[PDB]
């Protein structure tokens, strides 16, 4: 109860430290230490006077072999003053506990947070004031040092549950450690005690964190407090806290990233007061001991303190207000642009110009670190308002309508436009969306560029509010978007995806957006959805159905499907029942669009899908979809039992094959997710039919790849619906997961459909009832795309091809660039009072540049002289660390990786229609004789840099890569050759990397996927003098008329044994390929017209390898199939290897084909 006495002055020693490290990889730590003093005076019953006055801190980047808890003498540290004002403040007490603090208004919020952390260690609850219904058991106690209750205490990390335990202190411990009891004469007639607190962060009331994504963290807070005489009238002697955070840097590693912290107080003096502390000027309450936010863009301090501790909802003109990320609280708790050394507009301009200039020298992209610059730019523009964006756009003089993209002189301008467009697409704020809206309104972006812009918005928006969606709706109503067919689909799908992820799915609402910083994004009282949006889509669907336009119907069906609200069932009801006519493809799309309803409302979705299944009058491509969808809802045992029993009397082969394959393949699933369903499938197996179906029928299939060593499970779900006319199935479902622990990366799913394969084949052959309909969908982490098509687009395609051919006659220049990013941030305060930041980034690039000119002739000579460049890069960054606002510094431990592919090449295709000769030529271009073609490095590091400097970390003097002591280097090409390969791996014992590079073992696997992906590697594949090559790499391909002989077809014996035609194909010549063409086509010719495709791949130079190939067969319904073809003979002109592997298949059964494996020489 009475922790303190009136008229006494307590002096405490303050010690703390916060460090980051790479874990078991290295023993190098980066961080800071703090030393200070705390003075507390008890002047009244519930009024305390406090002051923290001495302040010193130092930065450490060392190796700590013994441990992070070791003492470091002041003679080994460079100490600096801590910019905190030693202004007195007041602590208000209630029932022996800390209630709130009173601080002068002219004090920064970060200082208030540090004081919260310091004072939170004086909070001892011995009488169970924060009762958790366990203090009643402790009530009948009298002089009992033992107590093991539970409570709910206050700390900078939040207001979370804490476990208590009290027991007396023995004299042996005190003798070993005099540090615990500085002055021991204060116990008087009592005894010493120990209090241990263990903090649980799972269940908790007040939470403060920032999130954006789509449990790997590990928090552990413990305390150790020693108190003097009595459990009611005592004195605090020492208090220490210890916290630890563990993160896997790249989501698939062994949890190596650490952040550690501690706070320390030891009593120094206690004596009667002589001079009192001055009263607090300009008082104001700071709430409880929990972290508080700030206004980043305000000139004066503005604290949101509960008495709702929540930042205001983002608007559509001003920047969002966050208080846990480096760009918002780095500069003394305020915005970075307030520094003066940083002007946002000029920084953005310089970064854009640098990125645009560096894209011309693509072979040096990894060296210059362009993609890291792109990420820095995207981070920087999230702190801009619309006025600043408009000023920047006007200042860079961008007018793509005026600019000519086809001119080689104007390349940097187009690159600036491209980089700026990509950066705004990835910004994700309100001003960015206003900028995009203004662009589309005026006409700066028209069809495909705008469709690409809209395709990425749902995957990059961070704060989807009501105003954001209202503006999106207003944009959807625009004449320009509505009239264009391609832009409309992208815009509508993105709108519906955002609606769903922001309002419908509670899991999406809570676990994907920073709710604990801004509150719930959309108020539950907003009836805008049901009164405005869904009726609009219903009207549009009705109009589209009336006019009989396939792509519009498909777009609105997908749009209503992706919402996932139960009202879409009433929306779809008139079409499903049969009052309104609809085709089978459209009905299948409607039934498959119900996927997100199964995730959110499993019972109702199960009811409707089972009702669809039980009907025997629906087409099989409806019921198969119903089966494939039901098993995503975890049915009960009776359901599966009845479904399995149904197979005996069911009269459809497709449905039975679907259910049997799904149930049988649902057995081997020994995973934490499908365990119960696997057991149910095992229990029901003994009732399925004994009939077996061919692989051409509809079948589902699930792959489980469980790896105990890697602790990662990879899944693979494949559903396809067979057809009664062609072997190729009509509909294909494909999905890839990647689960490690509990967190999963967003999945990649592909959907392909077509109404009739025979119709598609007939249209394809003609170019050289049920309408032709089809669509393709790719939904991955980067964008959502949907291409629906009808017969009109198929008939328009040849016109576009002819127009392109006639337009590239004189010569055309092309410049296509593409940039994509992926983000995931997680931030929360530590137990010292400082932000903790975790980031995971991926950046991609696909650049295709060069001049292309063609020619077409009445002789059908499609003569082309192409000249291209090809590039692909990928950067992956994973970082963990913390920020110190009082010096704008950021401490990072992480691993970065790179991958780079460059394809400088020149092509001359001379394909002739009358005679199937398509002779290519591949050259190295002039001035590019020596160039880099490959790069792959993985680099772990510890960094200590300044936020005001917007530069890649590789150029910062504080960064330190982890180079092993015994690093070595290898140059694989033994002597002079065409190719140069370097490996700069280290430790001479990685084995998995220096064995795949041996290139002398035949059994060695060339695949490098199976390797340790956490080590310093660096590989470069250069090229020395392959250029200036007059001799080309001939790639000549011939063709055959595919004739057949009737006498040989009749009375032709069929045997499983396969003969070898190698002696007949001894001559490896394209001209001699005509001689061998008759033998290959003639063999096994039973009313079949099969041609031969012979390629003569020839490589000139010092080493020549005349690789040859032959595919001579075709698929015919009348024929018995079985392809006899294939031989790869490689001859060295100097030392002939004569590697001549051959294959073949003459089974002629339509069931095992006998294939010869190899034959050497
Ligand atoms: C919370 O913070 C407080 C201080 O803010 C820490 O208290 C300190 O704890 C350390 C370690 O327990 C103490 O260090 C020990 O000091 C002893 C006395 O130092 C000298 O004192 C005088 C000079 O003033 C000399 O005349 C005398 O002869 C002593 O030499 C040392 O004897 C101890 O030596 C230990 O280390 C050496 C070298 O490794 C070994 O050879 C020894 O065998 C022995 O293990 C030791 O250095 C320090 O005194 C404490 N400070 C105070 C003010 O009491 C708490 O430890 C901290 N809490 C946590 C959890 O870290």
């Amino acid at each position: 109860q009475h922790n303190w006495q009136v008229g006494n002055e307590y002096t405490y020693l303050v010690r703390s430290r916060t460090l980051t490290s790479l874990g078991d990889l290295s023993d190098v730590h980066t961080g800071i230490l703090i030393k200070a003093l705390l003075t507390v005076q008890a002047k009244d019953s519930n009024v305390l006077a406090a002051k923290v006055w001495n302040g010193q801190y130092a930065r450490v980047q060392q190796s700590m072999p013994d441990g992070w808890e070791t003492e470091i003498s002041d003679q080994m540290l460079e100490l600096r003053d801590l910019p905190i004002s030693g202004k007195p403040f007041q602590i208000r007490m209630k029932h022996g506990l800390i209630r709130d603090l009173i601080v002068d208004r002219d004090v920064p919020t970060w200082e208030v947070n540090i004081l919260k952390s310091i004072v939170g260690q004086l909070q001892v609850d011995t009488q169970g004031e924060n009762a958790v219904k366990v203090n009643s058991v402790q009530v009948p106690t009298d002089d009992e040092p033992y107590a093991s209750f539970k409570a709910m205490e206050d700390s900078v990390g939040g207001k979370c549950e804490v476990l208590y335990d009290i027991a007396p202190l023995s004299d042996f411990v005190i003798h070993r450690s005099p540090e615990l009891v500085p002055m021991p004469t204060l116990k008087g007639d009592g005894r010493h005690m120990e209090v241990i607190k263990i903090k649980n962060f799972d269940n908790c009331d007040q939470r403060i964190n920032y999130h954006f994504g789509m449990k790997f963290f590990s928090r552990s807070s413990t305390s150790r407090i020693v108190i003097s005489e009595s459990l009611k009238h005592f004195t605090i002697q020492s208090s220490v806290t210890t916290s630890k955070m563990m993160v896997s840097p790249r989501l698939y590693d062994r949890q190596n990233g650490l952040v550690l912290s501690r706070m320390n107080l030891t009593l120094a003096k206690m004596e009667k007061t002589s001079k009192p502390l001055p009263m607090v000027d300009n008082p104001e309450s700071t709430g409880n001991l929990v972290y508080i936010y700030n206004n980043p863009f305000s000139d004066v301090e503005e604290r949101r303190v509960s008495k709702d501790f929540w930042q205001p909802k983002p608007t559509l003109e001003d920047a969002p207000q966050n208080s846990l990320l480096p760009n918002f609280v780095g500069y003394k708790g305020k915005h970075i642009g307030k520094s003066g050394k940083v002007d946002v507009i000029n920084a953005a301009k310089e970064l854009i110009f640098q990125i645009a200039n560096e894209l011309e020298d693509a072979s040096n992209i990894p060296v210059h670190a362009t993609l890291e610059k792109f990420m820095i730019l995207c981070n920087l523009m999230r702190t801009m308002n619309r006025k600043q964006i408009s000023e920047l756009e006007s200042n860079m003089q961008i007018s793509p309508n005026e600019l000519k993209p086809n001119d080689k002189s104007q390349v940097i301008k187009q690159n600036t436009w491209t980089v700026f467009r990509d950066a705004i697409t990835q910004t994700g704020t309100g001003p960015a969306f206003l900028t995009i809206k203004e662009w589309i309104e005026r006409g700066t972006t028209k069809s495909m560029e705008a469709a690409n812009i809209m395709s990425k918005l749902p995957k990059t928006v961070r704060t989807p509010t009501d105003s954001y969606i209202r503006s999106f709706f207003e944009l959807l109503q625009n004449p320009k978007v509505s009239n264009e067919q391609f832009l409309n689909t992208a815009a509508t799908l993105s709108f519906c995806e955002m609606i769903h992820n922001a309002q419908v799915n509670k899991r999406s609402i809570h676990n994907n957006y920073p709710v604990h910083t801004f509150g719930r994004l959309t108020s539950k009282h907003d009836n805008s959805l049901y009164d405005e949006y869904i009726p609009f889509l219903e009207r549009e669907l009705r109009k589209a159905h009336q006019e009989k336009d396939s792509p519009r119907i498909q777009t609105y069906i997908m749009a209503l499907g992706m919402i996932g609200e139960p009202k879409i069932l009433s929306v779809f009801e008139p079409y499903l029942e049969g009052k309104q006519q609809m085709t089978v493809f459209q009905r299948t799309l409607m039934v498959g669009s119900l996927g997100k309803l199964t995730e959110t409302n499993p019972k109702l979705a199960r009811s409707v899908l089972y009702k669809i299944y039980l009907n025997t009058m629906e087409s099989h491509e409806v019921r198969c979809t119903a089966v494939f969808l039901l098993m995503k809802t975890n049915p009960p045992l009776s359901m599966l039992q009845r479904m399995a029993e149904f197979t005996k009397l069911d009269t459809n082969r497709q449905v039975n094959s679907a259910v049997k394959s799904t149930i049988q393949s649902l057995m081997k699933l020994k995973s934490p997710e499908w365990k119960d369903l696997a057991k149910k499938a095992r229990s029901v197996n003994h009732l399925l039919t004994h009939h077996e179906y061919d692989y051409e029928l509809s079948r589902g299939y699930i792959d489980e790849k469980i790896l105990e060593n890697q602790n990662i499970i990879t899944h693979m779900i494949l559903n396809y619906v067979g057809s009664e006319d062609s072997v190729i199935p009509r509909i294909l479902y494909l999905t890839w997961y990647s689960s490690n622990g509990d967190i999963k990366v967003p999945s990649t799913k592909v959907l392909a459909m077509i109404s009739s394969v025979k119709s598609f084949m007939e249209l394809s052959l003609r170019s050289v009832l049920v309408p032709l309909e089809g669509n393709l969908m790719i939904n991955n982490k980067y964008a959502l795309k949907f291409f629906p098509f009808d017969k009109h687009i198929l008939d328009k395609l040849p016109t576009l091809i002819s127009n392109y051919i006639e337009a590239v006659k004189e010569g055309k220049f092309m410049n296509v660039n593409m940039l994509d990013t992926y983000e995931s941030v997680h931030s929360f305060p530590t137990e010292t009072g400082l932000p903790f930041v975790y980031t995971f980034n991926v950046i991609k690039l696909t650049k295709t540049s060069g001049t292309v000119q063609a020619q077409i002739n009445p002789d059908f000579a499609f003569i082309v002289n192409s000249n291209l460049r090809l590039t692909f890069s990928k950067n992956v960054q994973g970082r963990v660390g913390f920020v110190t606002p009082f010096e704008h510094r950021h401490f990072i431990s992480g691993i970065d990786s790179n991958l780079h592919v460059y394809a400088p090449l020149k092509i001359s295709l001379d394909v002739n229609t009358p005679k199937g000769n398509m002779q290519w030529k591949i050259w190295p271009m002039k001035g590019e004789e020596k160039s880099r073609l490959f790069h792959y490095s993985v680099v772990p590091f510890v960094s200590n840099h300044d936020i005001l400097n917007l530069r890649p970390l590789s150029m910062e003097k504080g960064t330190r890569p982890m180079i092993p002591d015994d690093n070595t280097s290898l140059a694989l090409p033994k002597n002079e050759g065409p190719f140069r390969l370097n490996v700069e791996t280290a430790k001479t014992n990685e084995e998995m990397w220096e064995l795949i590079d041996t290139e002398k073992l035949t059994d060695r696997l060339p695949y490098p996927w199976t390797m340790d992906n956490e080590r310093y590697v660096k590989v470069d594949m250069y090229m020395n003098l392959e250029g200036e090559q007059k001799d080309p790499v001939i790639f000549s391909t011939s063709f055959d008329s595919k004739v057949m002989t009737r006498p040989d077809t009749d009375s032709e014996n069929w045997t499983p044994k396969m003969m070898a035609v190698e002696p007949t194909d001894k001559q490896a010549n394209s001209k001699t390929r005509r001689q061998e063409m008759m033998r290959e086509a003639g063999r096994g010719i039973e009313s079949a017209k099969s041609y031969v495709v012979d390629v003569r791949v020839h490589v000139p130079g010092e080493s020549e390898s005349e690789t040859v190939l032959t595919l001579a067969w075709s698929e015919s319904n009348v024929e018995s199939k079985g392809r006899l073809l294939g031989f790869w003979r490689v001859e060295m002109p100097r030392s002939n290897a004569d590697y001549e592997v051959c294959i073949g298949s003459q089974i002629m059964v339509s069931k095992m084909d006998f294939n010869v494996d190899i034959r050497y020489g």
